[PDB]
């Protein structure tokens, strides 16, 4: 239809208003002293939440221009949340700071492209500087410490994460569900993890988590493009007779199949989920064979000649559980015999031995790693179900933070990492005045998180920020106790990966917003 | 859709207006001299009630922000009602007082978080002070007295509840039914009680009471989740042939099952209500076996291999009547033979003997307690049906108040307990000026119930409050007779539990509301 | 009446709008290719002028705040005009450029005071750079050249002014009148020069010239502060009998005295003007005695004991013509006998000889200089009266430009002096980022005059400015012939005192207006 076009400074001020609204709403909740934000619910009492993700998710604006500016900032912040699993409001605060200052400079007649270049130079220098500040978190002691800190200062969860990491390995797989007993337990069983997301969001049976949980499902294996609904009617009838949930592994699923599966799930007769095939090409076929070995299933490929119509329940694979993250999968305790798994591992090991290509050898090495290490499973232990769910959530987020710290490292949190790298990069200069201004904008915007935390605490942000800058090393402000001190000693730690991702994504969105003039949208109707 | 966002002081004033409206509407009906409140009935004459619960339930405003604030206060007040049984209007009055004073202080630039900390410290000291002031109510004489006072000064109900408590036990199960003869009767038979709530409010066949009553129903004992309606279609055919209502106890039911059961109940062909299974894991199965032994039913579990499709009426359990409270269940006189009942009791007794874990032994002990003590049945006795209903309601609310007093204790009522606690804590001080102001706000808000009661009586609230404060012990104001005196001599008594719950929940909602800035809601349309 | 107060950024934008309006209106007429501007005349046809002063004088805006901004810029531009004589539009263009860029920077969040400091540092460096670039104009050849260039390329007036200044002296005083014959005439006669302005503008009998012309007037000479009108009634009667205009030398006059003189001049019976006494103190008395010697008058002083009431026509002095200026005064051919003039000159010469104080000796030296050099009179010569007026105006403005060039020097005009200065000062840096920005604002605003001239010519200003910057020395753009070349060779020359004053005053107003927060006015009524 017709579309209103606003280009020039008016577009920029609309975008600025939108990012301002979203950033205020979401930054009010940053830190331990984050002030509550109450979101209206359609039916029943409103929810109260200091979680930045929820308040950001529930933000849409009336007028299209500032609404889409807010949507851009929200999308990049959610991307940052997906990258590291944390640091959403930090990313949005860094965004709001950089966009505000950069758009002020652009209104000041500066060249937007040079500002973009200066901000990019500043942020890459800050990223490598943070990598210089990073403290390794390889020892199990720091693993337990960060697990404790992430989960509201609980030592048991940190201990559990430490033991799981010791058992399954540094880069293994860790999952958590509920346990029957009051005591936490640990076990390791052959499993899986390949990075593929669900085809449609509607497969989520528990929206609050964002994944699915199929207790004892079948699993299908297919190297063939899902073309017609007629191909999987026999398996649908079989699974309906079985009264048991089902999963689908396919090369790709067509939109008509998307509509059919969504309709079937809404009907509730069959609980079917589908996910993209992992890997690619002959590697994809080999790992599909690995999954068939795991679950006792069989790969149905057109080249072989078999068809999805000729599929019996015996041909289908099985597992005792499966969870699909938004961009990852995990099957646990494949029914397939362990002797066959060992044989397949040995076969791929000789494939590694004969391998000459470096990247193919890396693919084979990670294939044997994921096929032999399996998955470590955690079961939470307490008395009542409310504490089951809350402690399960604590374990989940602590595991996310701990793995993020293991991947890259851990730096003194509380927003002092950014302060320290900013003070380090005080002498950075670009190729002209505009690039220098952009660099200074980035540097002064990287002080935003600490200032916001202090403002939420109620103290004067400028005084605390100046005091923190005066100190050196990890000297910083404690929001909880309102006392200065070595941030690492008091346990306030934030994974280097989360801060790096938040900073980089905020810089990316801010640079992309600074260099925008035209903005086409539907008419207000 | 688009969402209007209001953050800052305007959010606070909107929420203050909403709580003011709800608090006025519900506090006008506090105490014995509560003024009547009139509400719409869509068809017919309006209803008239001094009951705070109804007037609070029917309040929800037109503009979104104050509406949602009123919804917060209403939700917390209803939570207090569910926890204790009464004290809803007291909770809302305390919440209004604390909100008004706290927001007035926050407008004065005081730190919201410190105010919340001060209020929390004050209310914790207040709660332990109430526990200090608590008077035990273990004697049957005070049990009868509180039962009499709760039920509009009726001694017969106090006598009945005293006899029932003596017969079954202190922490037994008490139930009230309708009797044939004018004389009141009492009989105790093997029964059940586990704390689980209904899946959907639509199961409620009697909305005014909040539960359901099934005369001589079947009960379907299950162990797995409900995946398809096909699993219990033969059960539905059997219960339709029987023409007698049915209940479902199972691990869980899903959304399509809820829709199916709601549609079936609206049809009226089958009267079916489902409830979540009790316990957790192995003890869940143990108490399911206990239910099987009570009702003569059989546990259906996929692990055993049994399926819901092959369900026969003989396999179904039975009872002579069933009532499911909003968050509790009771089955009375399970048809199952009593012999197996004491066999199971003895078995679990030896399980207690061999038990080494303390909490598992506690679960086994409460299991044998609930399996041996059974349920008390107290059928009301009078001439006509109108007095049947009103006296049944009186027995219900008197039972709630009496058990609440038994659990914790009983303190001087009329709002004097809070006055005495506030006077005791007059010297409490926090860590700075803001926490001190918060503590003083809580303390001066503790005088709201007595002041409101006196204002409803039409006297001068400040004069009566000052006179009560001048006195010591339990010296207070008898609203009914408009004369001072020892509040316990004339029997005006409040359970410690209800006052404690009201105070704590008012403090909690006040802490959440004081520290709120952002408020997102749909546009006014 | 009440007063509307506007402080903050809205004040800056209001002032910016006002100065933008004034600057556009007045800058359209800059340079030789200045576009015509049409003003409005209350009665008759509109006037048409390319003169910047005329268009600026007639601009005041309906909105009060814009009007205050415009009036500030107009005041400082008129002050710049008064300092040198020509360069009003250049001053306004510089002021507009600096104001626009500086207020844009202030909106960019930079410190106004540091911006003002940077601009002041830049303009001081620019002023000393102009003094470096200055070329002496002592030779009569360049004097005739600049006289020709100022007077629309007329060589005769350049010749005349050269001869006159050779006759009198470098720092002499030059005057122009109308001659009976078509041939130009020149003569030197004993005269006077002291710097004092008219007490009220209403004394101006010729508003288009801003001065008074009294043919053969009497001159009063008084050292006493005017007190009452009765003191000069007898002299007023005497001069009314004489039927001749009068001029008054007095220590000072008050409100009622000047009001009565204004009333009398409006009546037209007596055409009397009054000017403040020159200098100060015993020097004032000594050169009042010099004036008495010049005109044959007498000093009337209370200390001597003589009063203004006792004043005969013989006591009054005489001259053959007198002209007042806004801040200057000259009397020509005092009737006083030349022998007395020589005697007084000798007396003050011996006073110089005995003088020991350096500054008193300087006053004595300039006193003898003005008492011996006298005045120059240049009678313009042509046929008709219209060319009489236009050539007299040409002589006046050429004389102003030539004396301005003689005082300080002459630099390559056409706006390239400032271009070269800005290019020279490209490496100047302040004490921080804000001062650096202010310096760059001043430097980029120095290019405004040439850009505006080129834009008036219709060419692309950026291209011509870049070409001129590329060249070095006095290479520049000729607006009239639209071809590049050497300014000195092409005769486009500007006094170094006309450009310095414009630049300094533009910088002064820009600094004074950048650091303006609050701005009160009267209500719009
Ligand atoms: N008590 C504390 N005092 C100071 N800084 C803290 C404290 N607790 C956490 N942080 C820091 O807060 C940053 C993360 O922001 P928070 O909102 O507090 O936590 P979060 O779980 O990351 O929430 P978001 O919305 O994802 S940023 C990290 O740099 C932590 O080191
Ligand atoms: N005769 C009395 N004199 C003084 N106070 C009384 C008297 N009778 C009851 N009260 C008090 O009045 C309050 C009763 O409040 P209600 O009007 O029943 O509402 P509520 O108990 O706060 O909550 P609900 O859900 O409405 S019962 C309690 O604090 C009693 O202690
Ligand atoms: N032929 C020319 N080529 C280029 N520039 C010229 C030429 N003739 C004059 N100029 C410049 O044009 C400007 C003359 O400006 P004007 O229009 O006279 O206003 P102004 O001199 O700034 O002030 P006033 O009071 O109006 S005279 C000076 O900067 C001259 O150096």
């Amino acid at each position: 239809a017709a579309k209103d076009v606003k280009f020039g400074n008016d577009a920029r001020v609309k975008m600025l208003r939108g990012v301002n609204v979203l950033a205020d709403a979401v930054k009010v909740t940053l830190g331990p002293k984050g002030r509550n934000v109450v979101l209206d619910k359609s039916f029943g009492a409103p929810t109260i939440t200091k979680d930045g993700v929820s308040v950001a998710r529930e933000i849409e604006l009336e007028d299209k221009f500032e609404n889409m500016g807010a949507q851009m900032v929200k999308e990049v912040a959610s991307k940052a949340n997906d990258a590291a699993g944390d640091g959403t409001t930090t990313a949005t605060v860094l965004a709001q700071a950089i966009i505000t200052e950069g758009l002020k400079a652009v209104a000041a007649g500066m060249n937007p492209m040079d500002l973009k270049r200066g901000i990019d130079k500043a942020v890459t220098a800050a990223v490598e500087e943070l990598k210089a500040l990073s403290v390794p978190c390889s020892d199990s002691k720091a693993i337990a410490q960060v697990g404790t800190i992430s989960a509201n200062s609980d030592e048991t969860v940190g201990k559990l994460i430490a033991e799981a990491m010791d058992k399954v390995g540094k880069e293994g797989v860790i999952t958590v569900e509920d346990g029957t007993g009051l005591q936490d337990e640990l076990d390791v069983v052959e499993g899986m993890q390949f990075d593929r997301g669900y085809l449609s969001p509607y497969f989520i049976n528990k929206p609050e988590t964002g994944a699915v949980e199929l207790e004892s499902p079948f699993i299908l294996l297919a190297d063939k493009k899902i073309s017609n609904i007629r191909e999987m009617l026999p398996v649908l009838e079989a699974v309906a007779k079985a009264g048991k949930p089902l999963l689908i592994i396919a090369e790709d699923v067509e939109g008509e199949a998307l509509a059919t599966l969504v309709v079937n799930t809404m009907r509730g007769i069959v609980k079917v989920a589908a996910v993209k095939a992992p890997g690619f090409g002959d590697r994809r076929k080999a790992m599909l064979q690995d999954i068939a070995t795991l679950t006792g299933g069989t790969v149905i490929s057109e080249e072989i000649g078999m068809e999805l119509e000729k599929a019996t329940l015996e041909d289908l694979g099985q597992a005792k559980r499966v969870v699909i993250n938004k961009d990852t999968t995990t099957i646990i305790d494949g029914v397939g015999e362990e002797a066959a798994i060992q044989g397949r591992v040995a076969q791929i090991r000789q494939q590694i031995e004969e391998a000459t290509s470096d990247y193919d050898r890396e693919k084979l090495q990670e294939r044997v790693a994921k096929l032999a290490g399996g998955v470590a499973v955690i079961k939470v232990g307490a008395a009542t179900e409310v504490e089951m769910k809350e402690k399960k959530a604590r374990v989940e987020d602590a595991l996310h933070a701990t793995r993020a710290a293991v991947e890259e490292g851990v730096v003194a949190g509380g927003g002092v990492a950014l302060i320290r790298v900013a003070s380090k990069l005080a002498d950075l200069r670009g190729q002209n005045e505009d690039q220098n201004v952009g660099i200074k904008v980035a540097l002064r915007a990287m002080e935003a998180p600490l200032r916001q935390i202090v403002l939420n605490c109620g103290e004067e942000p400028s005084v605390v920020a100046n005091t923190v800058k005066g100190g050196d090393g990890n000297y910083g402000y404690n929001a909880a106790t309102e006392e200065y001190g070595n941030m690492i000693d008091m346990g306030i730690l934030d994974p280097t990966k989360v801060t790096r991702s938040a900073l980089q994504y905020a810089a990316s969105v801010a640079g992309l917003m600074i260099t925008t003039e035209c903005m086409v949208t539907d008419l207000p109707k």
